[PDB]
């Protein structure tokens, strides 16, 4: 079903380990090539591990082309370093996509978070061109950041309609589905929250347009979560699944299961911390079994709006 190339870490729940349960408790037969093996993510205070390269992900690929089990449903990536390596994993999405008509290619473009005024880069600046000009032309569904999407269109956002103004650059750069996964913009119910946009381009019978846009909020949680992203993209992987034209639907059960999982989290976490001390990057970790239940069958616990 999926081919996902993220990172894996022994510990804790980041990239491969963030997307592979969830994928695969809600049933989906996935593909796990681990980009790196760290121990933990960067956010420890320590951290040692190895990562791979262009050749070692070719040999892999390789070695599933020479089987003939080279034939995929999803194709999913995240978060890497290494530009040669975001190549060459364009290559394979392309071949992959002649195989099968459209695997669709779910692209969590990490580069970076903003913080109201504008932000700071995860990766080198060099990634940004290849993002941009090689790799987004071809994903099929795309998950960034306020700051993620202002970098890719250049252009920066003040205010929600702005936004939905980026987001159609997005999709005539290719993407007909965008998701800006959080934002800076103030929403209709308070800094208490955290808004996050969607929009769809269903192309369709001969009108030629439709697009569909709602806006989720969910309940800002007071603590700083990595991995957040990569469980985000895996159920939007899911759900978008079961209801292909119905960006509305999904985020609305994916964004739901979030809220569990982070206050199960956050609940767990602070039990461990006694109560006058931040929980550490260590009791953070996402209480991803413990969700085993909330991530299959979620309370919609959200709404939203067209438009
Ligand atoms: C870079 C920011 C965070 C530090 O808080 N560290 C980190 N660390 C990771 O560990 C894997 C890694 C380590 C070194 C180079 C490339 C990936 C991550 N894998 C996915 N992600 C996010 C994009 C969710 C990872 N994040």
């Amino acid at each position: 079903r999926v081919l996902s190339i993220q990172s894996h870490v022994v510990r804790g729940y980041v990239g491969n380990r963030a997307a592979t349960f969830p994928l695969q408790v809600l049933g989906f037969e996935v593909d796990a090539v681990n980009s790196v093996q760290f121990s933990n993510h960067t956010g420890y205070s320590h951290w040692k591990g190895q990562v791979l390269n262009s050749d070692e992900l070719q040999e892999l690929y390789d070695g599933l082309k020479l089987n003939h089990v080279n034939q995929y449903d999803y194709v999913l990536t995240g978060y890497t370093r290494d530009k040669s390596f975001l190549a060459m994993v364009v290559d394979i999405v392309q071949e992959l996509k002649q195989q099968n008509p459209r695997l669709v290619y779910v692209c969590d473009p990490v580069m970076g978070d903003q913080r109201n005024g504008e932000g700071a880069m995860y990766v080198p600046d060099d990634l940004l061109p290849v993002y941009r000009e090689k790799v987004v032309p071809v994903a099929d569904i795309i998950t960034p950041n306020q700051f993620e999407a202002e970098l890719l269109t250049g252009r920066k956002i003040h205010s929600q309609e702005e936004a939905l103004e980026v987001m159609d650059m997005l999709h005539s750069m290719g993407p007909d589905t965008v998701v800006i996964t959080s934002s800076n913009l103030l929403s209709p119910r308070g800094s208490d929250y955290l808004m996050a946009l969607g929009s769809q381009r269903t192309r369709a019978p001969d009108g030629s347009v439709v697009t569909q846009r709602i806006r989720m909020e969910m309940h800002k949680v007071d603590a700083v979560f990595v991995g957040t992203g990569d469980l985000f993209a895996a159920m939007l992987l899911a759900w978008t699944h079961k209801h292909p034209n119905n960006l509305k639907v999904a985020c609305e059960k994916t964004v739901s299961a979030m809220h569990h999982v982070l206050q199960r989290t956050i609940k767990c976490a602070k039990a461990k911390s006694g109560e006058g001390v931040k929980p550490s990057p260590a009791q953070l970790e996402l209480r991803m079994v413990q969700s085993k239940k909330d991530i299959e069958s979620p309370e919609i616990v959200v709404q939203a709006t067209v438009l």
